[PDB]
């Protein structure tokens, strides 16, 4: 019944809020210039990037590190660090998706391994507009133009995420829609190396029913939004494979070797 | 708060099972023969060492690297290669401790640097009884008396870890307990050169509260187990400092031993 699907949607939204403190709603308030109280520092070129450091450094140092390396490479390592934090946020969220924690632990690991990239881009869209991306928990904003301006291959590496975000954001999903959609992504029975596919597909079936009902209720005037959203997954996956290939080229063709070892530890048979 | 601390303990246990192939439960089942698989080959002397290597017949070459010298040094090399693998597993586990990957990246590095060997020795006890230690994923058993007998400095590497294990194991901790204990060890605010101490202390505080409650629920009859377990941290630290001194001794008494690069990095300017 329908009430239990709403109950599931509400439980997911509650957990999603807990796992991911910078929500889309809060992110969109910051991106407009609404509630004008503490405007984020804008990084729009190399100079402001460096001045941006002594604005999350003048106080103290809690990030990926600071100025003693080429800037394109430091921006890329910053992204890596944040991706590693996001994987843990997603893992925590997964534990609240009904059925997930009762799965074979090996299948949990596999689902997370192949799901996090798709989730990272989905959730990155919430923090983006057409012109840039919120960073450091909404304290900073980095422009798309500056990310795009970074030397090959780093400039063309960033821009696909913005192209996707603009398309994806035009569906106008809110945090309640996204909580269920991320859960659907995670419980994909088609990931390579899964031992027990049937319970995963049974859980995803319940999540798909919950997502369909939420979109029908929340977006009544958006015809076939559910199918349009499922079709977005096809683009997400194509996009992640392109990202994974570009990561290899970068890994191969660059000087700096000091990665975050969640990347190297993951990525087994990721095409 | 109670629910939160039980949730934490469960997360750590799941991550532990994910990161560590040969757990204590599994190890004790092989050691005592409560297992439905295989009985380990026993290495007690030169002649049985030789056959243990040559047990490469219907079970293939074990993952450890290749060798070409006297018995003491061959054993040392096997310890080394396992310790590098152990470091990799511990690092994977560390990333899952809530809050760890959100710390300053230099402090992540420092906590892993000062922390991994204390963890290695804690977890090694799981594979040890008074008579010996399980090796090669539990496919072999190397006797304490054999390891103790190795020519001068090499025997002094070995016997103190067994002395530690007999008493540690007398605490009767299980994997679920150990999962929280090793996270307490890693989140130590006293490591030399930490930049931002308090955010590590705050995490450790919460892990301590979760361990305390774990030991109450799981070992209600074991008086002051929490304290007695915390006091073992003093013994771990002494093992490490004496090990570091023995490594300086072999730099003077042997020819090119030279550690694996990862271990060289860890020991560089260690305490
Ligand atoms: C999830 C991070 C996204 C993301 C995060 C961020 C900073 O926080 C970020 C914050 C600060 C600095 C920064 C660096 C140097 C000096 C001052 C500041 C750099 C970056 C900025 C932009 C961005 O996104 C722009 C394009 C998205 O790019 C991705 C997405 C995933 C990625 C990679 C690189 C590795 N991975 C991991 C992987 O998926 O395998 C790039
Ligand atoms: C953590 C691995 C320890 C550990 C691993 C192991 C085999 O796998 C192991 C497996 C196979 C052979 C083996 C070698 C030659 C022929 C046939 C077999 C030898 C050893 C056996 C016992 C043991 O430990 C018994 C006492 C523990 O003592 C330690 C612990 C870490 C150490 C040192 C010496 C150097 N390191 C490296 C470092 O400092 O990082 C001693």
């Amino acid at each position: 019944e329908s009430a239990d699907l709403r109950a599931l949607a509400k439980h997911l939204y509650d957990s999603y809020i807990k796992s991911f403190p910078l929500t889309k709603a809060k992110a969109r308030a910051i991106l407009t210039g609404k509630t004008t109280d503490k405007s984020p520092f804008v990084i729009y070129d190399m100079n402001s990037l460096m001045m941006g450091e002594d604005k999350i450094k003048f106080k103290h140092i809690t990030p990926l590190q600071e100025q003693s390396k080429e800037v394109a490479i430091r921006i890329f390592q910053g992204c890596q660090f944040r991706s590693v934090e996001a994987v843990q946020e997603i893992t925590e969220y997964a534990k609240s998706i009904p059925g997930f924690v009762n799965l074979d632990l090996n299948d949990q690991v596999t689902l997370l391994k192949y799901g996090v990239h798709e989730i990272i881009y989905t959730m990155l869209a919430s923090l983006m507009n057409k012109d840039g991306v919120l960073i450091s928990e909404g304290q900073g904003f980095m422009t798309r133009e500056f990310l795009k301006s970074l030397r090959k291959p780093f400039g063309d590496f960033m821009e696909p995420k913005f192209e996707f975000a603009v398309k994806f954001n035009a569906l106008e999903l809110d945090d309640s829609d996204l909580a269920i959609f991320i859960a659907v992504i995670i419980l994909s029975g088609d990931r390579p190396g899964l031992l027990n596919v049937k319970p995963i597909e049974d859980i995803q079936d319940n999540l798909l029913q919950a997502l369909e009902l939420q979109l029908k209720l929340n977006h009544p005037e958006s015809s076939q939004l559910f199918a349009k959203l499922l079709q977005k997954m096809t683009d997400l996956r194509q996009i992640v494979t392109e990202h994974v290939q570009l990561l290899q080229v970068i890994k191969k063709t660059e000087t700096d070797m000091s990665l975050h070892p969640l990347l190297q530890e993951i990525y087994k048979d990721l095409y």
